[PDB]
């Protein structure tokens, strides 16, 4: 009876039972299709590889995320990911457990409504609820007032909350996330002389982004130090044994997250995003929001992102307020942990919109906006 | 058996037992309502914040004084303040102690009568009495003849008294008080370039009025000195660390209390108010009223208001009479102290109109006009 | 010798000679800066695009209004707009004609004073005057008593006037204007699934606001009708040929102007703004102000705003007084027409503060407060 | 003093003086080495044949392009091509004229920097500049806004430009070009039964690609017509008198340029390449880029490539925008003509980085990114 | 009902029933014609000797392989080999069993189509299929991912396969095979002084190639050791008792297979062939192809060809990947064994194109490209 907490994130799908501490199913939301063979059912190799099988057969597939910046945009491959999780990764009938789902804020209502329609009509979910990822990360942080800055690979949204009482009029969202960081690493590794153009090469560049790239404090001084051949240069073994010496491109990929004009995404920086979310909030809230700024999402796992977020809000904020950038471990999993917290909550048990209630009112039930 | 002395003032509610020297419950009469969330009982955050809790959650609330210039005008939030005091601030059953209540003079009789009705029928008060604030401040001043000039944030009323023998035909009341001073500080800080429009910003402006504003002697000479950048300029830290340099707006807010045409309240100045209350009194009373003019209420806590009241009555009075402007400390609390004096008085124990007497005669009992 | 009437409005700058009927220069107050190229003077493309040139190059620029809610806040780009008008749009030496300027009421005095300083010291204006926009719109309405309700894209201020005799103590100002309507249309088109985040997309959303949005009578009944797919849905061609079907978002953008809590601007509605400006005025003035309420500014060009202003003041006013909501054509240009009227007036020729008088008294001359 | 414009293209090297209309030196960038004899200096036949001499001795040589997809990858044979041009083809001392050089965009910086090092240190160039081929082709097209789609035998890069103001964040590059078309013609002539495996046979296949292959409109209908023995079949005389009847292989070689999955180059088609370069650009730029799409490079000389580019962007673009595929004559030479235009420009005379300036700053001068 | 598996190889024709382990008919594909007598039917000696009879009468015949590098090029003698097999070697009616046929990849389609036409119209085959030899050798190797390097006497083709999913865009073929090795042994035995010019002498040279020639590790060091008269010299008895001492010509015949420039076949070496077939494949496939490289065909029966293939791919591959050159026994027969595996497969029973289906669709059926 432990309800399912499926973090339906952009990059990877995290899923597991409520009341746990780590998801069982941790695998990327990738559906792979072959590119140099026939789809004959007769010999019948397969047709589609989902997640870790797609990661194994990464070479002969056309890997494509079905979702697009939170918008699902492709229902068939998404549904393939759904039943693949439910019947191969967690191995439970979907009518046995309720399904608590996650999303990015400010989504088009057709996405939430048709996702509810598929969960209720294809899988016959007993009951469900769709929650914002940032409120879940705040509940997993163990506090009541903070700003949760999630940036999960398609989105980068900020949400301020003050002792509960969620503020819908200062939630704001960007598009600069880890996908653009991967594409910028493609555009910047062309300077070294290494061709990266395919989806397998895309996943290799994404792996180099995860394991190799750090973030500096002063970008200009670090560019000054990246003139002599110093310790900023580093090698990396490719899966065919090839070695790439990555020099100044270590720190100049997370520089996009604080200078979005380097890829031409005309928007504010993430520090300016959070500071303007503070400025949209009124006074007497700011003192409790300058001191509990909380990072979340997997793209806050850069080494030194907290001290880059410090000295930069500090330049924007007045210099008499405590700038307490809080970045815990398991920032990848904070949304799932908060979903497991709310799914275990007895007070939350009023919020499970049942399929019976879906047949009672109709598909317009999913925008009642309660907690 | 010590009866309750509840100063039901406009700005803050002062309450405490009789025979004390300071009220236990000192908190503003503010009921706050949320403005960016739902009022769902299920999660059930709260619904209303009263006084100091509203002062803590000042940012996310719509703060609103229920009372209006002495007229209560909103019975539900006022009743919320009543039981919040009686069960959270003083922590006593209201049938255990009698309740001595305060009011501004010349109120509409429905306010006093329905307040008596709520104290007798909702709370089951054993006995009560409603007294004028100025007579209480005179009894706390320790004299028998004087003019008490109370101005408590919605009202500014003057009462002359001569050795007892309260004069109902020279009591006169205005509306110019600290609320209009706060709104004038909003209108005058727009010249500096600081937006103040919300109720949280209203309370911040009220705090600046309390802690920063003094009152001059000659307003024209002080405007003459407020042309060079001199010591009249002063800074102030806001709760988000913002700094406002307040220059000539220090002294030009209490200038409204002696020039009410600056906000368009077409009435007499407070000095002209008191002088005309003297002129409404007959001769052989004036000599004992020019020498015992007593300030009271929290809006007489401006630095130098006594010497501004001097030289100004002196210009109105003939120059052969002692103009003795008396302004003690605890002018905020003088009404409560006089209420504690009368509530301790054995002679006053005839005046406690009981709920039994309320059932004896009816709701018209509250206008017998005795001492 | 025809003096310049420059409507220095928030959205667009209207300017022309006195004694005319329409401004020659009608172009938005926008200074554009490039975002994907170098500012090398050698090839020297340009550096800044002003107004209609910025509107032409809307795609490759960072369009930014220099002004901010009446406050100019950026003197260099504003000065660029000034000399661009004077030397490209009207083509006259600024010392040849006097310059009558417009502003929103309750501005910080540094804005008016430094604007006068730039007009007198950079351009060498012969003489000038700064007038409130609402008094100009009343003079262009051809009446002597009314309430002018201007809402020009950064401000929304109301001014009551009774047979001349301007009342400074009932003029009141808000911040809810067309800029917030554009940002709310961004926040509400995210529900349809159309990304609008850049300044070019901002101007496209502003164009859709001008050409597509109407205003309802009963918002709740119109939301009731916006459940079936009815004629409230409508398409719009984007400059790349894209088509957006706008349904209930037609009428729910001007709903912000009568429900400012939908964006969290905690203030009164525009109807409550005007009604409270009436209540700040005394009786015997109200009968001549309930019958001559005059709309002005470009954001009163919504279809049906007069009948929305009716039935809503009528619910606030007593039901025995004529509620005559007057909304002429050319409400965009009414401030400029009234400026052309006063600039043609021989009686007004005492009010032209010359640069010689600026050197006579000093920069404190601009607050003498005469008509 | 007419500076050298050397189109350093992949296939052939075009070079000539500035201010002309056609290059003097038009010969392929091929260095040939013997394969059935000794390299004895004693008799001393030769050692290497460059370009047209290699084309004459095509049979007994191992013909090899030194460059590789824009990357030079072989400095000695490239330097042989350089001095062979400068001393046999144009016959001028390289210190007499400045050398304007061309390249494909997104090259590894070592290629540009060491090419500058060789031009400055081996040849002692007086001054130089390296320009993108697409900007040169746009300047030779005589317009200011367009998308130049160059595909010169190793690369196929698209560049959007809007009234100057070069956009570095929508330039994107592929590898599918004429080299892969030649290798696909080898792989597809094996079906006819004609062995092509050597570099002489490679050049013969390249000549058949130039002179024989057209491009269809509907590939499926043209495959339908290529079932009956129709006029799509055609003969060709080889240099030994052999005759090959080429049937459906006429049109199915440029089909690779619009179906890159036929050789397994997992990327977008050239139409999808240009359409995604449009989509990377923002709106208000697209209308001026759907109407001025410009082809360039020698591999746009297929018969009917303009009408194949039409009806295919039209299926991708919305059907309300003018799709004006512009394909001039001399698309081979457009880069050289634009180089002759900029090399004649007096405004461009600031951009000639001298060898003196190379000794001033150092070899890092070649990435200042100015026009 | 066991279907025929006829390895239609270049050198010898292997044929036998499915489900066996060795072919019954193992004889060379040679048709012999007399050269010193008349073809009179009257006495009627014979006219043509096929295979082993031609091998017996090797002296008085003009032995000629009908096939040419996979291309059959002579239909009458090939048809003689077909019915000679079917009626003298296996002794079964061809309509009794289906016939699974083998071929080299990239053949001209007329060869496959007319071979199908002869099998269906002359012999009346019930059903058939034509498979690539390398896929058969991989299925006989018992793995799913590898590179099969077949070199059967006319061809030398490499095919990479990854868990099924056959890659048509990295299959590549040469012409250097055992025929050229035999002709090079003719050209190199002229140095010893032994005339070999006839087809009988050709078969004797081929027998010496099979039984006498090994392959070295370092060719230069083995040439260094082939200066003193050492154990590299060896004798051989000819069928007339003649003895040839073969010295350095032992190892210098398979040196052609790794140095194809010694006969002037301008192509890559077999190690460079396989390495470039790896490079044509993408990454994440290479690790499973560097470790399962599989030799096949009879010309991989040289002593030490595995250790020559090692240290040579190892010099080309990076030195951090396992180079596992796998060379089983029965590399001659691996194609036939894999054909017997697929001909026994029940899943493969969809692939038997019947003569009925040949009359259904037509002769274009043989290019449907399924497994
Ligand atoms: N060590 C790391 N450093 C920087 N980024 C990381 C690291 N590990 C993971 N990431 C980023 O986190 C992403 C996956 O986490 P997350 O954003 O939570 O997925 P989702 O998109 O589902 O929210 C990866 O795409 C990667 O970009
Ligand atoms: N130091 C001060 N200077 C000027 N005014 C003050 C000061 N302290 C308090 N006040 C005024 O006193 C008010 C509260 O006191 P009081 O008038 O007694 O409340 P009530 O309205 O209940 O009578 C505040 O609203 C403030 O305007
Ligand atoms: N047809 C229309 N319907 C609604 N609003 C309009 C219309 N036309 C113009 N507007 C509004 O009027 C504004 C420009 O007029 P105005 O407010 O006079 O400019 P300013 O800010 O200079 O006063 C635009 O920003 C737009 O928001
Ligand atoms: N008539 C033609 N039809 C198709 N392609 C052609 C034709 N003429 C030339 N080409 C192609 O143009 C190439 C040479 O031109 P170009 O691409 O400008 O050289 P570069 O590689 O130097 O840019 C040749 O390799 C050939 O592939
Ligand atoms: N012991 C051996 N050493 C080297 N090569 C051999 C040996 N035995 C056979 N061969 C080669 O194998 C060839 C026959 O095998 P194979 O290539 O399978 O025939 P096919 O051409 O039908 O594929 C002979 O022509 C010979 O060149
Ligand atoms: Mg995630
Ligand atoms: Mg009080
Ligand atoms: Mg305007
Ligand atoms: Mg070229
Ligand atoms: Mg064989």
């Amino acid at each position: 009876i432990q309800p399912l907490v499926c973090d339906n994130g952009t990059g990877m799908v995290k899923a597991g039972f409520a009341g746990d501490d780590a998801p069982r199913a941790v695998f990327p939301s990738i559906v792979g299709r072959p590119r140099h063979t026939g789809v004959m059912v007769g010999m019948g190799q397969k047709d589609a590889y989902v997640g870790d099988e797609a990661q194994s057969k990464r070479g002969i597939l056309t890997l494509k995320y079905p979702i697009e910046h939170g918008i699902v945009s492709n229902w068939d491959d998404m549904e393939k990911i759904w039943h693949h999780t439910f019947y191969n990764e967690l191995r439970v009938a979907p009518e046995e457990h309720p399904v608590l789902l996650t999303e990015a804020p400010l989504n088009p209502k057709a996405n939430r409504e048709k996702m509810t329609q598929i969960m209720f009509e294809t899988f016959n979910t007993p009951a469900m609820y769709v929650a914002i990822q940032a409120v879940l990360s705040l509940y997993a942080s163990g506090r009541t007032t903070g700003i949760v800055l999630d940036s999960g690979d398609g989105v980068s949204h900020t949400v301020p909350i003050y002792e509960g009482y969620a503020l819908p009029h200062a939630i704001l969202r960007l598009d600069l996330a880890g996908r653009d960081l991967t594409d910028y690493l493609m555009k910047i590794l062309t300077e070294r002389g290494y061709s990266f153009t395919t989806t397998a090469e895309r996943e290799i560049v994404r792996d180099m982004k995860e394991k190799l790239a750090y973030i500096a404090l002063d970008y200009d001084q670090e560019m000054e130090t990246a003139k002599t051949s110093s310790s900023v240069e580093k090698s990396y073994e490719l899966p065919d044994g090839q070695v790439i010496t990555i020099g100044a491109e270590r720190f100049r990929c997370p520089e996009v997250l604080f200078q979005p004009s380097f890829i031409g995404m005309e928007a504010a920086g993430i520090h300016e995003t959070t500071y303007n979310s503070i400025m949209k909030c009124d006074v007497d809230i700011r003192k409790d929001l300058y001191g509990n700024i909380v990072l979340s999402g997997g793209t806050t796992m850069f080494p030194g992102i907290a001290d880059r977020m410090s000295k930069e809000i500090t330049a924007l904020a007045p210099s008499s307020m405590k700038i307490k950038v809080v970045a815990p471990p398991e920032r990848k999993y904070s949304v799932w942990i908060g979903g497991s917290i709310l799914a275990s909550l007895s007070t939350f048990q009023q919020m499970w919109i049942a399929k019976a209630e879906y047949d009672e009112s109709g598909p317009s039930i999913v925008h009642r906006k309660c907690f």
